């Protein structure tokens, strides 16, 4: 909305945890007028949710695997099908349809090698695909659940 | 570390607004100790930390591209300083060292093509690759930052 | 047909909105064997038409993108009718059938990606198509409707 | 502008050789507004030009080539110039920024694949290229200068 | 079979328009001997034939298109008869049966590329075939019907 | 020239064996006029030689490779110095520049895999080339130097 | 097990002719514990066999093909069949399920491009196959059946 | 050499620990003829060396990764010590100067994909190469060191 929304986004993508009054002290605020910004924010969807992000080394999904899929000629229907049963596996942590010469692209976490092929095989038993090319990350450089905010209008 | 913890990572990747209280009776657990094993989790970084995730349409962020690079044979320091110009970039939000046919693949949010086009202007002033293919996203149709838990240890 | 027909189809193609008898004194000519000339080019369909070119950033069409197409084996006659429904899209400004690894690349305008998105369903419901790539362009450096005079003969 | 502006350029994106009277008729309106109309829309570029449309088997340019560029690492004004040599061609009717695999798009006109290879040798003397890879349309299905309306705002 | 054949092979690949007493001299043997050699090479069959070679750009068959075929999974008869019809084309002038990528390679002759057209048209009216990928050749810089005599043994 | 020349070309590129009277019986000719044809033939260079062709199997090059080249950027006479050094190789028996993603086509001729390692090894010490890629063809179905005659004008 | 058994393993990965009382001396241990040491890890199946190496020019299997398959949608049985009849194959030396852009990467052994091609057309006849791309080896660098022991464990 | 020969190394490459007189009972042989054989087949080096074979599970190298290289123009020399210091890493078991698209192909044996990411960098540290494309194995459904015997001559 305005660029003191923008200073309180900015903060809350970083860290939700301070309170209220101590977020309000950092963007130049009094703490009602910050509360009440927040809470419009929240009202609208700009914040579409709070939440506790892990260490993937720590909970032992330290592997990524992105895999490329290409489908046949299908209905709207089975599109929806499709997209609904790989959007239920807890490993599918992101899910695109693309343009370009992939049909999809998915983003997928596991331990290891093994565990990605059990996956794969959980997968192929509930949809049918033409191709699917796997690419393994060799490591994860950045990772941020932040925005860029320098667009916001 | 069990399954208790697990309970309550579950919950926490999920929405870690619930006071404290009201996540201990969803998890079966009184108040301090699942304080305690929260606080456990927090010190030893299994929880790394907790954030507002906003909703891309509203801060005019919609369009994802999967930016492809390749690099030319360099030393191990620039590729420490490669990758740490990337990072800077705001609208990088992803960043992997691929194996494969690939170097890097990082994910780009934009509000279009026209800022998509601004960015890449601003990263290839900063950095030089071989070759950069990009990849627009027709739509997103699952992004969650809830890892996959059953592989716990 | 000669090198003073030439140097009015030179002008024609990049501006028709001259009064006849100013384009004669620009290619050395008398009014009426230079109208005679025009005439004779327009019967033999030389000159196909005369149009209006309009600025695709002001009728907000300003993004181009190019679809290649590849088709399973089919009847003369299902090439006949594909290619007569993909003709029928307003959006499909530029349509080839060609040799090499694709079989055939569209030019298609559009406001943004969404709308190229929402083309892309209606024109997949319409046909069926082993294969689709999009690729979009960043910029139009160069569109004319001029051809090269350099080859007439 | 309006849906009366639109009516308007339908028919001359179609045919500019009308009597301003006759269009009026055609689009509802009496001939002075109508005029008004179609001088407001040229003084603001949205009409851009009115041109004659050659037929490329009349003028012997009958084959169209699909040009497909790599370029190195480049600085911003070594890309302003190889667009501005690439842009003088008279051959390349179309040029395009990419983004995807491949960096440049053009399409050229020919009347032969010999006619191609020493447009070719012409362009390569003047500018440097780590790919071409050149396509040959088999036929133009549809080539149309008409933006598609629809959008227009 | 030994050196001497070996000499006459060579001049006999190169012109064959030679009276044996001339070729006789030219390989420094006496005319009987060279006459018997022929023959014996001939009954044999390591000269299987002797035949006038036309210049292309003389009989208008200038423009060289290799066709890149991909097949569907086939009975050997399939594949027999396939072979066959692709082979009664006069237009091909050689076949290969391929491993790697491609399952078969044809050169092709024409004038032009709607000569292309017209025969890649008849061919698979009467064939079919999951892919074809064609590729005209700019030039013709080495065509010799002389096989390397180094490896005779 | 005239169908009567087409006839008598198309036996000489079958067989340039017979007895200018036994052609002149076949084509519906006086033995005179035919052989005059023949010359006017020669004289004007349609038929530009008479040559043996062998058999590769007997001769022992009975493994074709065909040969893939890319090419970094280079003046004209780099260019005219590379085709005039491959040319060269006996080996080498057909060479084309090509369209494509291919700057060169190559057909090789040799007894085995070994031998065509040792042909490259001699090819690649005299050249330098971005990329090769050799392809073996796994049988001859078609090979003739026959052209089309149904083009002839 | 440990960095004894180690030693041990290292020696026989490179010969396992040696009598046990001199490999012993050679890892600085008496005879008996060495050969309990051994006992153990043929019993445990850390040695699973020990076999004669052949010299593959010596019994004339000298060329190597890498034979990559890509495969349509199959069930679990299929594949398992498909697995079982390419295993049967003695030619096919190593078959591994591959991710990426294959299904299926094999190594064959043969003689010449003449016993791969018949090889093949035998494979074929058993098995159901969308791509096969067989690429030759040109040299064989280094083969060893040695593993890195390094990170035993 | 001969059948019996042959029906000798078909046991060998199975099984070396057979003690001779076993080994002669099985191929129809008194003992001495059947030592003499094997002695004559060391000797002559068809035989090249007796191992054992270890299981990769066990010694914790399960992961196989096939390594494709392409390199940039270098001297025979170059090529000859880039292939020494491949050649000394003990995870690339298998290496292998190709022909087709890639330059080299290895076979390298470790762990896990970390263990894979560290191998690569102290590869890379060592050597230079335009492309590293590595492609993960899911499984190894067969790997033998017998050869096949069929050939045999
Ligand atoms: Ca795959
Ligand atoms: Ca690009
Ligand atoms: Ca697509
Ligand atoms: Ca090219
Ligand atoms: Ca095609
Ligand atoms: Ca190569
Ligand atoms: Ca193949
Ligand atoms: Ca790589
Ligand atoms: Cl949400
Ligand atoms: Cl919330
Ligand atoms: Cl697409
Ligand atoms: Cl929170
Ligand atoms: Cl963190
Ligand atoms: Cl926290
Ligand atoms: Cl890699
Ligand atoms: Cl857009
Ligand atoms: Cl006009
Ligand atoms: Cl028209
Ligand atoms: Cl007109
Ligand atoms: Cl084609
Ligand atoms: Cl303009
Ligand atoms: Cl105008
Ligand atoms: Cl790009
Ligand atoms: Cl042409
Ligand atoms: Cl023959
Ligand atoms: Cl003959
Ligand atoms: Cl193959
Ligand atoms: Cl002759
Ligand atoms: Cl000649
Ligand atoms: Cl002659
Ligand atoms: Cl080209
Ligand atoms: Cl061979
Ligand atoms: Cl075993
Ligand atoms: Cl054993
Ligand atoms: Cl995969
Ligand atoms: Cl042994
Ligand atoms: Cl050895
Ligand atoms: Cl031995
Ligand atoms: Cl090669
Ligand atoms: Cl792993």
């Amino acid at each position: 909305m305005d660029r003191l929304d923008r200073k309180i986004l900015r903060i809350l993508q970083e860290d939700s945890t301070l309170a209220v009054a101590d977020l309000a002290k950092k963007v130049g605020l009094s703490t009602t007028p910050c509360w009440r910004r927040i809470q419009k924010m929240e009202e609208d969807g700009v914040i579409r949710r709070r939440v506790a992000l892990l260490d993937p080394v720590k909970v032992n999904t330290k592997v990524t695997v992105f895999v490329s899929i290409r489908t046949a000629s299908h209905s709207i229907e089975w599109l929806k099908r499709f997209s609904e049963v790989v959007s239920e596996f807890p490993e599918v942590v992101e899910f695109y349809r693309m343009s370009g010469d992939v049909d999809y692209l998915l983003r997928v976490v596991v331990p290891d090698i093994a565990a990605y092929d059990a996956f794969y095989k959980r997968m192929i038993a509930k949809i049918e695909i033409r191709d699917v090319s796997s690419a393994f990350a060799m490591e994860q450089i950045k990772y941020t659940t932040e925005l860029p905010l320098d667009y916001m209008l």
